[PDB]
């Protein structure tokens, strides 16, 4: 019955992908930010520059008020609201109506994007990380708890004006190539995992593979880059900066601050490096690599000049909180949330980016020793 999510994820270029829900009785319509990287369900309940519409409550006769405030702190951006209950709905999802607590956003500082076309989040990782705290349950575990759709989701997020999947319950064997691949999740909390190799163009970066989980690494849809920890991303600026050095760029390109651009259609993709991170598997001494191209870490932006010249964005980015595996790493890959099996699946996408002579992968098994010692405490 899966067809019918096919297709149902929207979204713009680096505004995150968004899916139709509807709210109380009657229905009230919004579109909601998918984030694999939270656990609430909160949208907009208020009037704000940003919302072209929100929720209404008063409007709603299933609403129930919890009587409890709550507030929500993102790496960027963050609001606060009231917490109620309320029946939710996905129209190009399962065909069932659930209960789900709904934190309405009575006011927010840098949460809303203008012109992003979605007015709330669902957050889909595990109590654990919710706020207030693990009592107030998330949106899917609701879903699960109340209907007979199975615990686990899957996203195919594609590039170019974005679109995607989400298939709520199961695994569309229509939207994958090739075999699936499957990593623990660490710990029930953010989809944590752990990595256990990184390679360059074929080279080993060689680091404790500590530091590339230090102090976690996640998988999260409502970020845009590839974010690594510190040492990691100096490392592997360095290593890209070594094989792209036949062109020189500005340092602040590097700091994803400045674009750079090539006369449309030649685009130098042949210097720039592939990226493999190595994801600890399903047996013992066993791995699998995802391999990343330059088309999905050179995330293009609109002409700022008067010029139809193609510009890109350098989408790695340096983090403090540990390695994020955002939109960028996951587009052009299905990717399968299986939390009844607490693992993630990774397989090659039907949306898949192109290169002329290369091509993103998901490929195993390999043999890693000692992949338990990669997980930082
Ligand atoms: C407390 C809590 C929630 C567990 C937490 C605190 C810090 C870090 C994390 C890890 N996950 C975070 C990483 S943060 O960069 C984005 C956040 C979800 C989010 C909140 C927002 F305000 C906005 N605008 C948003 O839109 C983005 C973008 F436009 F790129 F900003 C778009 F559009 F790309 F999606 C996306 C996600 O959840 C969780």
């Amino acid at each position: 019955s899966f067809v019918e999510m096919v297709d149902n994820l929207r979204g713009k270029s680096g505004q995150g992908y968004y899916v139709e829900m509807t709210v109380g009785s009657p229905p009230q319509t919004l579109n909601i930010l998918v984030d694999t990287g939270s656990s609430n369900f909160a949208v907009g309940a208020a009037p704000h520059p940003f919302l072209h519409r929100y929720y209404q409550r008063q409007l709603s006769s299933t609403y129930r008020d919890l009587r409890k405030g709550v507030y929500v702190p993102y790496t960027q951006g963050k609001w606060e609201g009231e917490l109620g209950t309320d029946l939710v709905s996905i129209p190009h999802g399962p065909n069932v109506t659930v209960r789900a607590n709904i934190a309405a956003i009575t006011e927010s500082d840098k949460f809303f994007i203008n012109g992003s076309n979605w007015e709330g989040i669902l957050g889909l990782a595990y109590a654990e990380i919710a706020r207030p705290d693990d009592s107030l349950e998330p949106f899917f575990d609701s879903l699960v708890k109340q209907t007979h759709v199975p615990n686990l989701f899957s996203l195919q997020l594609c590039g170019a004006s974005v679109g995607g999947s989400m298939i709520i319950g199961g695994i569309d064997h229509s939207l994958y190539t090739g075999s699936l691949w499957y990593t623990p999740i660490r710990r029930e909390w953010y989809y944590e995992v752990i990595i256990v190799r990184v390679e360059i163009n074929g080279q080993d970066l060689k680091m404790d593979c500590k530091e590339y989980n230090y102090d976690k690494s996640i998988v999260d849809s409502g970020t845009t880059n590839l974010r690594l920890p510190k040492k990691v991303f100096e490392a592997a600026v360095k290593s890209i900066k070594a094989a792209s050095s036949t062109e020189k760029f500005p340092d602040g390109f590097w700091l994803g601050e400045q674009l750079v651009c090539w006369q449309a259609g030649t685009t130098p993709w042949n210097i720039f490096p592939v990226i493999s991170l190595y994801l600890m598997g399903e047996v013992t001494n066993q791995s699998f690599r995802i391999t990343i191209l330059p088309q999905q870490y050179l995330r293009p932006v609109e002409d700022v000049a008067t010029s139809q010249d193609d510009c890109y964005k350098f989408a790695i980015s340096q983090s403090s909180t540990g390695t994020v595996m955002g939109a960028v790493i996951m587009e052009g890959f299905y990717v399968v949330f299986d939390r009844a099996r607490k693992r993630i699946g990774f397989a090659v996408s039907a949306c898949h980016v192109h290169d002329e002579f290369r091509t993103a992968a998901v490929e195993g098994p390999f043999v890693t020793l000692d992949m338990e010692d990669c997980g930082y405490n």
